[PDB]
């Protein structure tokens, strides 16, 4: 059972297909049209069914060419309002019908951000983007908003003719709109059954440039050249992923580089990955995020978590594949470096939440919990740590990669639970059951806190990071002079980042140390978002007032929650910036992403 959804479950009825016909109204900030759901009964004598909705206005529901009865239940907070539809004729098991629903979205749709021209790069046109994961599809259209159901889709999207629509689907042509010549209709087909959280739409002044045999990069014209360079490893990564995961089944792999308020590093929307412009470091150094989104083309999009309680399946295996891709490109030592960095991030999350907190369990119980509130690094890094531990228990990366490929093959086009995964692990490694039985399953899967066992990590790339961090931590005032720019000479951007991560784990440091750090290392000059993020957190937590306008600027000039949330929290926790932090949030709140605005609000207790 999916406790995040109010719809009839998959055991009752299944959506097989969505035909979406809609128009994007920028003057009203509404999407208006029809969602025609092809629904298959899983039961005898089915006479009603329920769909998820959230902030939707329903005009009518048509089945067999006539309007039918429906009712909207009371809103259940973040879950939205259940919509019960009265079938005109009782259905037998496996019978299919088409239910056509006329709806309009609200300007406040938690799935959508509507941007004014001023919020864009070009300053001439408005822009719209969606983000359905986890349970925001119901805020665009009535559906069974649960990843336990997979459907294909087709769509026709009418937009102002000077703008471009793109979806998580194959582009299927464009024509002028016969109902309004100031508009174009863009068409889309997704022939691979997907969970509805992977439905995606962007509308904006978009341009494209090809960067590989199956990849266009899309963005506003101002960002096209930089993006094309930043993401040029994309085809190489696809070829590696295909080798590890089996065939890429989605046809194209395009990239869309969003405006700065996109709330995540990326979103694995099929055919069209969405990414933050905060990846544009200029040197490809944040490309692990592309590797990660590419990996979702197998783990997540082919094999899918049945409910959000099992989100680690999606994320753990994806981080696992992600790190293999980068290990193939840059070496096994770098894979170990990133793996160990991940353990560090998990230490951070568990410390932040508290070692007994329910959100530090690998498998979580989301009953009455908003998934956006529960979201963290835990499913990513605790999930990865389990897989990395298993890899080491079961004979190493070659062997475990054989399991991963078989697992993808076994569960493609399906939605699964942790028990499904574990059953298959035991099946695949049947001659190593003795070794599998040594695993503390109850702790790994169901207990809060750090895992019961830490994997073995190569230290080669990490040692210099730890060494330098420890010099700074143990330094007294008379040691500060010995620091110099040459300390960084042999460190990659990755290692600088890990140096800062190490030091941040011990923050605050004395203000004089941090001032010295800026003096000799000039971290203020670094535009790498990951590095700049940790550096500003270190400065604010160490009470450097000079850093306040810098942290405020970063927190607001982009909206990636990974960065915006902790910067606002740090600013709020520093007495000198507290008031300005709260004021800045209040002033920006209406023009922020609705999920981000909600969460920063909660973080700031505002
Ligand atoms: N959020 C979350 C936390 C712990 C386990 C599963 C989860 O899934 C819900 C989710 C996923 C992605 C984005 N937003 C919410
Ligand atoms: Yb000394
Ligand atoms: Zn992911």
């Amino acid at each position: 059972v999916d406790t995040c959804s109010l719809a009839s479950p998959a055991s009752v009825c299944r959506t097989k297909h969505l035909h979406l016909r809609c128009s994007v109204d920028f003057t009203r900030r509404t999407l208006t049209g029809t969602a025609a759901l092809t629904v298959q009964s899983q039961e005898d004598n089915l006479r009603s069914l329920v769909l998820d909705t959230k902030d939707l206005t329903i005009e009518k529901v048509v089945i067999n060419g006539q309007e039918v009865k429906y009712a909207l239940g009371e809103r259940q907070s973040y879950k939205g309002s259940p919509m019960e539809i009265s079938l005109p004729i009782a259905l037998s098991k496996n019978q299919e019908i088409v239910i056509e629903i006329s709806f309009e979205t609200s300007p406040k749709s938690s799935a959508l951000q509507w941007l004014t021209p001023e919020q864009t790069s070009g300053k001439e046109h408005p822009y719209l983007f969606s983000q359905c994961q986890a349970i925001h599809c119901r805020a665009i259209l009535p559906c069974q908003d649960t990843p336990s159901v997979k459907l294909t889709y087709t769509a026709e999207v009418s937009v102002p003719k000077e703008l471009v629509a793109l979806m998580s689907a194959i582009r299927d042509g464009e024509t002028p709109d016969p109902e309004d010549p100031s508009r174009k209709i863009y068409k889309f087909i997704q022939k691979v059954p997907i969970p509805c959280y992977l439905i995606a739409l962007v509308v904006g002044a978009l341009e494209s440039r090809q960067i590989g045999p199956r990849t266009l990069v899309w963005s506003e014209k101002e960002q096209v050249e930089k993006s094309a360079y930043e993401f040029s490893e994309t085809e190489s990564m696809l070829k590696i992923a295909e080798d590890l995961g089996g065939p890429y089944v989605w046809g194209q792999y395009d990239l869309l580089v969003l405006p700065p308020s996109f709330p995540y590093g990326g979103m694995e929307n099929p055919c069209l990955t969405f990414v933050t412009p905060t990846l544009l470091a200029g040197d490809k150094s944040l490309s692990n995020v592309i590797a990660h989104e590419i990996s979702h083309s197998w783990t997540g999009n082919l094999v899918t978590n049945k409910t959000w309680d099992h989100f680690w399946l999606n994320e753990g295996h994806t981080v696992y594949l992600e790190r293999h891709i980068c290990g193939r490109l840059f070496g096994e030592k770098f894979r170990h470096f990133n793996a160990l960095g991940g353990w560090g991030e998990l230490q951070n999350s568990v410390k932040t939440f508290g070692e007994t907190h329910p959100f530090t369990k690998l498998v979580v119980d989301l009953t009455d919990i908003d998934p956006d509130v529960a979201y963290s690094s835990v499913p990513y890094e605790k999930g990865f740590a389990l897989l990395f531990y298993l890899e080491q228990l079961l004979g190493g990366p070659e062997i475990f990669l054989g399991f991963l490929k078989a697992y993808v093959e076994k569960f493609s086009y399906k939605s699964i639970t942790t028990d499904d995964w574990k059953d298959f692990l035991y099946s695949y490694f049947k001659d190593k059951v003795d070794v599998l039985n040594q695993v503390d399953w109850n702790a790994w899967l169901y207990s809060p806190g750090l895992p019961p066992i830490k994997p073995n990590y190569d230290m080669t790339l990490t040692n210099a990071c730890i060494a330098l961090s420890q010099r700074w931590i143990t330094a007294k005032e008379d040691d500060l002079n010995s620091f110099n720019a040459t300390d960084l000479k042999d460190l990659s951007s990755h290692q600088l980042n890990e140096f800062l991560a190490q030091t941040l784990q011990r923050a605050p440091l004395p203000l004089g140390h941090i001032k010295r750090m800026q003096e000799v290392y000039n971290f203020n000059a670094i535009n790498n978002s990951e590095i700049r993020f940790r550096w500003l957190r270190l400065c604010i937590q160490s009470k450097w007032e000079d850093a306040i306008p810098l942290a405020l600027k970063m927190a607001t000039e982009q909206g990636r929650m990974k960065f915006t949330r902790p910067l606002f929290k740090d600013l709020a926790a520093f007495d000198k910036s507290h008031d300005q932090a709260v004021r800045t949030y209040q002033e920006h709140k209406a023009s922020m992403h609705p999920v981000t605005a909600m969460l920063v609000g909660k973080d700031l207790k505002v």
